[PDB]
């Protein structure tokens, strides 16, 4: 049947494939004009921000907004190329690109996960009551961001040590 | 000499000088300043007052995480990378230097974006600590931009130089 290395490649292929609709229809609504999005998709983002209490994608600060422009200009073009590579197999030319993507993404989420778990989101802060208030509400939000840090770390370890790449 | 060997000399001097820069300056906002002598505390207070640095003294959550990354991840790599480019022809530094380059570049994209585009008034969360004029934003970007360009050169150097593949 399928192997261990090939199984991770299929799992990584769906990660890069599913990241395309997640970036376009969700994350980029904080940097791109609202008029590029239909009303049905603009309310879907608000369902997330209200339920998960996300203070970043709601109104992005300057540091978070710079990571979103990286996702549009650098990460988004790489997603289809990486998906095709790990679905086909034997594409060694992706080793250095996948390392660059992994290290970059992981470095974007260390300040994100640190802010969501340690920063203050009360009315006295600049977030002005928009954000997780309880420890359970912080992990409920960290749960959505943690797959985008763990999966790239898996890709970094895979690329550095795999002799077939 | 030559451009390649000269760049390795320049890179070695970058990683060697980054050791006193990190220990004696940048880590004063992550480590307790009781461990620093009065003179080293006063030199940082001079830089914060003269250059109007809004991040180094009282770092936000996102800026603190990078300073911890600079301590746990970057500082141990500085002597190894200095030896690799001073000696020359250390092909084992390629992937480790790529990881440092993409990490440090991703660290400063939000910093440069914040210094140039964010609001540093008395009503902002920085409480008038930052720079107001465009002139001092360049005075502050000038001390942060070499840590984006030199890692950018390193990334392009390791990706294409056949003497490290
Ligand atoms: C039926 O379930 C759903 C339906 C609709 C949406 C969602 C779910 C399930 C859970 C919540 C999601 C909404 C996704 C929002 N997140 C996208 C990734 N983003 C990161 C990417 C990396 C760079 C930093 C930002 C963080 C935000
Ligand atoms: C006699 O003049 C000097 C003497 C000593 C030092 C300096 C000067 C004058 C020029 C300024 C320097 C001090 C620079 C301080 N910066 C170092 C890099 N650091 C990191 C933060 C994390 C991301 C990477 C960059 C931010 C702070
Ligand atoms: C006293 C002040 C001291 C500091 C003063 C400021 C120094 C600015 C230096 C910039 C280096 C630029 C190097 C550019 C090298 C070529 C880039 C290139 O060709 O890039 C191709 C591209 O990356 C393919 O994707
Ligand atoms: C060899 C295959 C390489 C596949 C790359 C796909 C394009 C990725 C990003 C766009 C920007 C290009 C690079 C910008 C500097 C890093
Ligand atoms: C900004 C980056 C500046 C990097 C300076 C590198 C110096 C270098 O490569 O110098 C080549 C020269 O031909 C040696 O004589
Ligand atoms: C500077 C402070 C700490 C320096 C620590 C220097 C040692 C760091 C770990 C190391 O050298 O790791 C190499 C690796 O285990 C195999 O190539
Ligand atoms: C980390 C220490 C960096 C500086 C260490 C200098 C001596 C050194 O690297 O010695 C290794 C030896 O030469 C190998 O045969
Ligand atoms: C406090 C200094 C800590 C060590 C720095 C290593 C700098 C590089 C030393 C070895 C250079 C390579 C060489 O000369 O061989
Ligand atoms: C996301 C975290 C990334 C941090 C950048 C770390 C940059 C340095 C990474 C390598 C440090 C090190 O000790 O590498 C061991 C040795 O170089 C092997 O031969």
């Amino acid at each position: 049947t399928l192997g261990a290395r090939r199984g991770l490649e299929w799992f990584l292929g769906f990660y890069f494939l599913s990241h395309i609709p997640i970036t376009l229809l969700m994350d980029l609504q904080g940097v791109l004009p609202r008029d590029l999005y239909p009303v049905e998709l603009r309310n879907l983002q608000q369902w997330y921000i209200e339920e998960f209490k996300d203070p970043l994608l709601q109104t992005p600060p300057a540091w978070f907004k710079s990571f979103l422009f990286c996702e549009l200009v650098f990460q988004l073009p790489f997603f289809p190329i990486a998906a095709y590579a790990f679905f086909k197999g034997g594409c060694k030319w992706i080793r250095t690109p996948a390392i660059i993507y992994s290290v970059h993404t992981m470095t974007t989420l260390i300040p994100i996960l640190s802010t969501l778990l340690l920063d203050d989101f009360s009315k006295a802060s600049h977030f002005r009551g928009q954000g997780p208030k309880t420890f359970q509400e912080r992990l409920f939000l960290i749960s959505v961001y943690i797959p985008y840090f763990l999966i790239p770390l898996i890709l970094l370890l895979f690329m550095v040590r795999n002799p077939y790449y």
